[PDB]
């Protein structure tokens, strides 16, 4: 049901046919419209999208406004398809980028039965401290339900896509899915295609899943 | 330098090898202490293993104790040749293994180079949970310091092995380690081999790191 990319390989990308970092974020954002479609007409509800992580708001401001700006672009173009929402950690995003953000969330299909939802400066450290200070002193005992209702990723992750050839999380650990399944791909993301995907969807949907526990 | 060991599939090698569940865990042990001597061998000085996630401690009662007595077990006879400590969920873990690996970890070599140190419980929301609870109303302000110092694994983790086939955290990412770097073995764990080991260290040295930047 539940889907989270993490789609990387962007600059490497960019290289590698010649052209801008700009064209490379622009390939991922029109990449990001064709994904969603496979996604939907996959039986996915929610497909959350790993926008960026605490590190990648320390690159320079213009590879910084780069991936804001393909991120805010894609949601332009397609907000009247989805419901749409973001989180994480806003502080180390610019006030520009937040309020655009903000009205196409208020502009997007409130109604629809899927949901996109950006995670911003992503990262276990970052949430962690943010809900601590949030609610240091103001309430008697953190429990596992407060804890899920502050989370960056509000609702359970079952698969992880994460593209660029690089098997490692990179601050993107959904706090509250501890068996979220992860699939690995070595295509840099703007060169994703269906089979890519299919194949992915494959290998998720094979897994033999037994969250901690033994099949009985 | 930091290794993480995620042993896993014992149950699957007990089927495998039709023996009980207890003898499994024992090729397990057996084989921690070997793969211990192989770590020593290629330069890690802190080796971490996964005891236990939260959610193993949900297992039958029986399958609770083989787990914890086998871990228990190779502190018993090995606890001479390095120095030892144990973190985690420890509200989780019954209390005469609690008891045990305290005497134990006093019995450790305070003065070895290496170290090796069991989670249990492991889970990013029982350690959030614990770590808001433990300092709710009593410091100033969380900081990233403040959390590495509270964290269940207390220093930062470079690699991570884990064996059974899988291909997910299973509840066991490294809250202030996002860029430690992810190996995935088909082998159950106690069938792995020096060979294993050295594809897995081939390969996770091999690595390009970035965390999250760009290379100037
Ligand atoms: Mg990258
Ligand atoms: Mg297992």
């Amino acid at each position: 049901t539940t889907l989270m990319l993490l789609p990387d390989g962007m600059r490497r990308w960019s290289e590698k046919n010649g052209v801008s970092l700009d064209d490379g974020y622009a390939a991922m954002g029109d990449k990001i419209i064709e994904f969603m479609g496979w996604a939907k007409e996959e039986g996915v509800k929610t497909l959350y999208i790993t926008a960026s992580s605490a590190a990648n708001h320390g690159r320079p401001e213009a590879a910084v406004n780069t991936f804001m700006e393909a991120f805010t672009e894609v949601i332009r173009r397609c907000h009247s398809q989805f419901k749409f929402d973001f989180s994480g950690s806003l502080d180390l995003v610019s006030e520009d980028y937040l309020t655009e953000l903000s009205a196409l969330r208020d502009k997007s299909d409130s109604e629809s039965d899927f949901t996109l939802h950006y995670i911003l400066g992503m990262s276990l450290s970052h949430e962690v401290v943010g809900i601590f200070n949030k609610l240091n002193g103001k309430i008697p005992e953190m429990t596992e339900e407060i804890l899920a209702e502050n989370a960056y990723v509000p609702t359970q992750v079952d698969y992880i896509i994460r593209t660029g050839g690089a098997i490692r999380m990179s601050s993107f650990f959904p706090l509250m899915s501890p068996y979220a399944e992860l699939h690995f791909s070595p295509v840099l993301f703007p060169d994703t295609t269906r089979a890519d995907f299919d194949a992915a969807l494959k290998d998720l949907r094979a897994r033999d899943r037994r969250f901690g526990g033994y099949p009985a």
